[PDB]
DNA sequence: TGGGACTTTTTGA
DNA sequence: TTCAAAAAGTCCCA
C-alpha cells in the first residue's frame, strides 16, 4: 500500500487546475488500484470539486442532470476508472465506493478485473494516477516474458523490469493534453537496463516534475527506493521540469502533514533541468554541481579510457574450492607456484592495499590430474559435483578443476590500480604485491605509451581527492543509501590531466604512500597533504 | 523479537 | 572463447 501523503499528492498533482466547468466529464484511471487508495482520494477531490461548482454546471449545461444528489451517480458512471488484476480488491474497491454515498436504480461503476498490459483499452484517459506493481520483478512466467518481449519490445528487453511496460501503457492510453503522475522505482534513471524506457518517454510526453527519494524507505518495511513522475501531453513550448532531489536520505515521511511541507524545506533541493538537453543517462544536478563537472569536463585533455586498461577480477564459480586461508595446512599440499595473494574490497584503502590473507589455487596452470592428484582430490574435489555444474564445465570449455573465469596472469602480476565496485568514496590503490581479487574488485593498468605521461602515484593522488571524489560521485549511479557504484563504465570515464603542478602533486603522493606503508604509522600529516595536494587541483582546475 | 546489510557467480553478448 | 554486468539469501543485535 502506498503511504497516504503521496497518494494525495499524487491526486493533488494531476486534478488542482483541472477546468471542471469546460470539462465536467474528466476520464482518471488507476491502472492498479489495489485496495484503492487513489480512487477514494479522487473521488473525494472530485466530489468537492463537483459541489463547489454544482449551481454554474447547472445554469450552462442541463439544469435537471446537475444536482447535488446526482453528483455521486455521475462520478461513478463516467469519471473513475480502475483496473486491477486482484478480484478481491476490485470487490472490496467497489464496495468502498458505493458505500461513499449511502438501491433505487442499478449503478454501473467502471471496475475491470484484468491484465492492464494486454487489455484493449476502448479510449484514452483525462489523467492517469498510480503505483505500478513492483513485488513481481523476475516472477514473470516464460510465456508472460515472451509477450512482454513481443508487444513492449520498445521498452522491454530481457533484464527490462516489469513497470516499465505499464509506463509505456500509461502513455499510450492517455488523452492528448491529460496528465499521468505515478510513483514507481527509480532504478530505471540510471540503470542500463532502462535506455529504451527513459528515450520513449523523453519523445513522446512533456515531464514536469521528479521527485527522487533516493534511499530514503518511502514503502516501510520495504526496500525499494522510489520516485514521483508527473507528465503530461499538452502542447508546451519549452517544457522545463522541476526536480525535487532529497538531501537527507534519514527523513521519516510521516512527519510531515503535507508532502509540500517536505519538499518545500530543507531536506529537499529543487533545480530546473532543460528536457530538451536530456542526454540517455539522465544526469540530474543543479546549476552548481553542473558547473563543476563542466570544468573539469573541459579542463581534462585525457581520460581515464584513453590511458589505461581495465579488467574485472578473477570469478571461479566456486570460491571455497580455490580460496584458502594462508595459515591452511592444506597450502603445504598446494606448490606455491599455484598460489596468488588474494584480496577482498575490505582490503582496498586510500592509496595502498592491505596485506593478503588468503591465498587463490590458479588451478588453470595445473596440466593434468596424476601428478598433482593430491591438489585435485583434496582441495579443490572437495566440491567437484558443485564444480562439474558450471555452465562452460557442462558444455565442455573448462574442466573441473579450473577456474570459470581465470582471466589473464600477467594482467594481475603487475603494477596497477585496484578499486572497489561499491564504495561510498573514492578508494584507489596502488598494488604492489600482484594481488588477484574476485569480481568485487575492478583493477586497471597503465598503457605502455602513457607511462611517461602518467605515473600510478600522480594517478592514485588525483582520483583519491575530494575534487576527484565530488567530481565522479556528480554523474555516479547511486545503489543504495550512502553507496555508489564503482563499475569501469563509470570509473573509465573519468577525465584526467596534467599540468605545471604535476611534479608537485606526484610528491604529496608519494609521501603519502610512504607514510601510509610504514609500520610506525600514524595517519596524521596524510591528511594535512591531502590538503595541500587538494589546493593543486583545485588550482589545476579553475575551481 | 523483529529487522536490513552485505559479496559470490550467472549469464547475455 | 571470454568479457563484464548484474542477479541473487542468510543471518545477529538491541
Ligand atoms: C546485517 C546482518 C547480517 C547478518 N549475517 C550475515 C551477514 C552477511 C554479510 N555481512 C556481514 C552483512 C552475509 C550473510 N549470509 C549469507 O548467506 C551471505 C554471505 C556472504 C555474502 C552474501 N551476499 C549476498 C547473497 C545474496 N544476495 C545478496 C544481495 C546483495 C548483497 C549481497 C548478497 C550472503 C549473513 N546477520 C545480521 N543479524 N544482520
Amino acid at each position: 500500500y502506498t503511504p497516504k501523503i503521496i497518494v494525495d499528492y499524487i491526486v493533488k498533482k494531476t486534478l488542482k487546475n483541472h477546468d471542471i466547468i469546460k470539462n465536467p466529464y474528466p476520464r482518471i484511471l488507476d491502472i492498479s488500484c489495489g485496495c484503492g487508495n487513489f480512487l477514494l482520494e479522487v473521488y473525494d477531490i472530485l466530489y468537492d470539486l463537483f459541489e463547489e461548482n454544482i449551481y454554474e454546471l447547472k445554469k450552462k449545461y442541463d439544469e435537471n442532470y446537475w444536482t447535488v444528489d446526482n453528483i455521486h451517480r455521475h462520478i461513478l458512471n463516467y469519471c473513475i476508472y480502475g483496473a486491477d488484476i486482484d478480484e478481491k480488491a476490485i470487490s472490496i474497491l467497489k464496495d468502498s465506493l458505493t458505500n461513499k454515498k449511502v438501491d433505487e436504480s442499478d449503478i454501473k461503476i467502471n471496475l475491470f478485473c484484468c491484465d492492464s498490459l494486454k487489455k484493449k483499452w476502448r479510449y484514452k484517459f483525462d489523467y492517469i494516477v498510480g503505483n505500478p506493481p513492483y513485488i513481481g520483478h523476475k516472477k514473470l512466467e516464460k510465456k508472460y516474458k515472451k509477450f512482454l518481449l513481443e508487444k513492449y519490445s520498445e521498452v522491454y528487453k530481457d533484464k527490462a523490469d516489469l513497470y516499465f511496460c505499464f509506463y509505456k501503457k500509461i502513455i499510450d492510453i492517455l488523452k492528448q493534453g491529460g496528465i499521468g503522475s505515478v510513483i514507481t522505482p527509480r532504478y530505471f534513471l540510471e540503470s542500463l537496463s532502462g535506455k529504451d524506457l527513459r528515450e520513449y518517454i523523453k519523445s513522446n510526453v512533456n515531464v514536469q516534475e521528479i521527485v527522487d527519494f533516493l534511499g530514503a524507505n518511502i514503502f516501510k518495511n520495504i526496500g525499494v527506493s522510489s520516485c514521483i513522475l508527473t507528465f503530461d501531453k499538452k502542447k508546451t513550448k519549452e517544457t522545463y521540469i522541476d526536480v525535487f532531489k532529497i538531501k537527507n536520505e534519514d527523513i521519516c515521511i510521516n512527519k510531515f502533514e503535507t508532502l509540500e511541507e517536505l519538499l518545500k524545506s530543507s531536506k529537499f533541493e529543487h533545480f530546473n533541468i532543460n528536457q530538451r538537453l536530456l542526454s540517455d543517462e539522465w544526469i540530474l544536478v543543479n546549476k552548481d554541481d553542473e558547473t563543476f563537472y563542466n570544468k573539469i569536463q573541459e579542463k581534462c585533455k585525457y581520460s581515464l579510457e584513453d590511458i589505461a586498461i581495465s579488467f574485472q577480477g578473477i570469478i571461479t564459480g566456486c570460491d571455497k574450492a580455490f580460496i584458502l586461508s594462508k595459515d591452511d595446512v592444506k597450502l603445504n599440499l598446494v606448490d606455491d607456484k599455484f598460489l596468488k595473494c588474494w584480496i577482498k574490497s575490505k582490503n582496498i584503502n586510500k592509496y595502498i592495499v592491505d596485506k593478503s590473507e588468503y591465498r587463490l589455487i590458479y588451478s588453470n596452470d595445473i596440466d593434468n590430474e596424476n601428478t598433482n592428484k593430491r591438489i585435485l582430490d583434496e582441495i579443490i574435489g572437495l566440491y567437484k559435483t558443485k564444480l562439474e555444474n558450471r555452465r562452460e564445465c557442462k558444455s565442455g570449455i573448462r574442466k573441473w578443476y579450473e577456474l570459470q573465469w581465470g582471466r589473464e596472469k600477467l594482467f594481475f602480476e603487475r603494477k596497477k590500480i585496484m578499486y572497489p565496485y561499491k564504495s561510498n568514496e573514492n578508494r584507489f590503490a596502488i598494488d604492489y604485491d600482484n594481488n588477484f581479487s574476485s569480481a568485487d574488485v575492478y583493477s586497471f593498468f597503465i598503457k605502455e605509451e602513457y607511462l611517461d605521461k602518467f605515473s600510478y602515484e600522480y594517478l592514485v593522488g588525483i582520483l583519491n581527492s575530494s575534487v576527484y571524489d565530488k567530481y565522479f560521485k556528480i554523474t555516479a549511479k547511486k545503489m543504495s543509501k550512502n553507496i555508489y557504484d564503482y563499475y569501469p563504465n563509470k570509473v573509465m570515464k573519468i577525465r584526467i590531466f596534467r599540468d605545471n603542478n604535476y611534479e608537485e602533486i606526484e610528491n604529496l603522493s608519494k609521501q603519502i604512500i610512504s607514510i601510509l606503508l610504514n609500520k610506525s604509522i600514524d595517519k596524521g600529516k596524510v591528511e594535512k597533504l591531502q590538503i595541500k595536494m587538494d589546493n593543486l587541483i583545485m588550482d589545476s582546475l579553475g575551481i
